[PDB]
RNA sequence: CCAGUUCUAAAGUUAAGGUCAUUUAUUGACUGAUUUUUGCGAAAGACAUGGUUAGGGGGGGAGUUUGUCUGGGGCGGAAUGC
């Protein structure tokens, strides 16, 4: 509307490049943890 | 259930936008990009694998042996024991 318009993304696979999100479970930890 | 990327040797990153505050600035906070989960993912699973024993197999490899007499030695024969 105003010279602002909204610009949506799509991260459906094969789409535009996925996000940052919280990948905490899949990450490499250290022998000891 | 299907699709939000199939004519096209391109472009696709420090983002938009919404909601709420401050502050009037790409400032702050949520959302934009759902949730839960004391297995990154998959394949086998007490099988395989490893350990020690037991029976096979093994000139690939090690070690060694392969009598004596003897008209040279060998082939033959024993005049090798009686
Ligand atoms: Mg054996
Ligand atoms: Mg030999
Ligand atoms: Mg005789």
């Amino acid at each position: 509307n105003p010279l602002f318009q909204a610009k949506p993304r799509s991260f459906r696979v094969g789409g535009d490049i996925q996000p940052k999100r919280d990948l905490t479970r899949f990450v490499r930890w250290p022998r000891y943890i």
